[PDB]
């Protein structure tokens, strides 16, 4: 006797498993065992992934339901899960949503000018460098902190929370609480703090005095500020990071997005639609029976959206695995999600990305892994593959 297929395949970020393929094209929906015991039905194929995302009755919120089978442990208050919803609800959207986009006066330079002098202290100091804890997440680090308007020095810390916040465990973990109630007091100190008046928090700080939010809570304000630095800052280092692997492997690609950087904007959004950073499907609970394919998932059961499956999808994306410049339907891939959850932070993701990229092509054209491929040590259990260091020379 065999077990029921166990989720998640492998952590590895730098290859997607040959299962992948034969799952979507045999039983593109079928029941698979988490982490937690619990089943549930994952999708793999971009039409069954998009009918999913696309459908509210399958929901986000009443993934966080006692009782309900679950993927892995809440790490954040199951009410904190809406947390979209009920900045919608506040009439917070459009407010946090302006704050989060690229556009801002100086922004854009502000990001050129980090991660040129990042890499600038990597060139001093001599290969190898580690371009995840000493590149791609210390830039994403500093974009958070200057998009939320809070002090440089204070990322660090708020940074420390990450590597369990955004664990993916089979039960709760008592470090996410101790760390979350201290980060929920920072932002409610932040809140309170009149030197803070640009970005996210300096806006969320007026609207708190103004009279229509009078009776929006000062936990819905703190938490928003918390929800978006970490989900942000864990997104886009971790994105950038397993992004970096997959050019180091392309030279040819390297090469060309060195010598015509116009065209990085492109190569990112391949990079996006071949990322493996998400590391287990996005979870749904099926509040209705409804048919996908050839299956009736039933009223409260579990499932799992695996955006790789929808991205390596050839009847979607022909020759999945290779990153083509060229295609007609470019930004049509699943890597920021699909509905009412669609990333609320995607320009801020690819313009981190584009910037990152572009200066370190510029200062390190002839980067290139320091060591084997195979002796990147992959993080297990967490939200995200990566790898613990990414070490290079050049
Ligand atoms: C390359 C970077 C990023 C990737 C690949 C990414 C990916 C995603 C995906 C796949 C979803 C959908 C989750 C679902 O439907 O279950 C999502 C939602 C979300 N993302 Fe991002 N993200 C990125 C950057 C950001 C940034 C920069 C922020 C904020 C500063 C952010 C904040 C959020 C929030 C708050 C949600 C939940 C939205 C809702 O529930 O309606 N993300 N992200
Ligand atoms: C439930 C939830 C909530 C916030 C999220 C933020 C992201 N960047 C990605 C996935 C997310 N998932
Ligand atoms: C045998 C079985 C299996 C899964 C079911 C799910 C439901 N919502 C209702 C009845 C069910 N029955």
């Amino acid at each position: 006797a065999t077990v029921l297929l166990e989720v998640p395949f492998s952590a590895r970020g730098d290859r997607i498993p040959d299962a992948v393929a034969e799952l979507r094209t045999r039983e593109p929906i079928r029941k698979v065992r988490t982490i937690t015991g619990a089943e549930a039905w994952l999708v793999s194929s971009y039409a069954l992934c998009t009918q999913v995302l696309e459908d509210r009755r399958f929901s986000m919120k009443e993934t966080a339901a006692a009782g309900a089978p679950r993927l892995n442990a809440l790490t954040v208050p199951p009410e904190v899960v809406n947390n979209m919803g009920n900045i919608a609800d506040a009439g917070l959207r459009k407010a946090v949503m302006k704050a989060i986009t690229p556009k801002a006066p100086g922004l854009e330079q502000f990001l050129r000018d980090t991660a040129n002098s990042l890499l600038d202290n990597l060139i001093t100091e001599g290969a190898p460098a580690d371009l995840r804890n000493d590149f791609a997440d210390p830039l994403a680090t500093a974009l958070h902190c200057k998009v939320l308007g809070i002090p440089q020095e204070d990322g660090p810390k708020l940074f420390r929370s990450l590597s369990i916040a955004f664990m993916s465990s089979a039960d709760p973990i008592p470090a996410a609480k101790i760390n979350w109630d201290r980060d929920i007091e920072y932002m409610a100190g932040i809140l309170e703090n009149p030197n803070i008046t640009t970005g996210l928090m300096g806006e969320l700080s007026r609207l708190r005095k103004d009279p229509a939010y009078s009776h929006v809570s000062d936990e819905l304000f703190a938490t928003i500020g918390v929800t978006f630095f970490g989900a942000g800052v864990i997104s886009t280092g971790s994105f950038l990071t397993t992004a970096l692997i997959s050019l180091i492997q392309r030279p040819q690609l390297r090469n060309l997005l060195h010598e015509k950087p116009e065209l990085i904007p492109a190569g990112v959004e391949e990079l996006l639609r071949i990322n493996l950073s998400f590391a287990d499907g996005l979870p749904r609970l099926a509040t209705a029976d409804i048919q996908v394919g050839d299956v009736l998932v039933r009223k409260g059961e579990l499932v799992l959206v695996l955006l790789e499956g929808a991205n390596f999808d050839p009847e979607h994306f022909p020759n999945p695995g290779s990153i083509e410049l060229d295609r007609p339907n470019p930004t049509s891939h699943l890597a920021f999600g699909r509905g009412q959850h669609f990333c609320p932070g995607s320009a801020l993701g690819r313009r981190h990305a584009q910037i990152g990229i572009e200066a370190l092509l510029k200062k390190m054209p002839g980067v290139d892994l320091a060591v084997p491929i195979d002796q990147l040590v992959w993080r297990t259990r967490f939200q995200r593959r990566i790898p613990e260091r990414l070490p290079v020379l050049w």
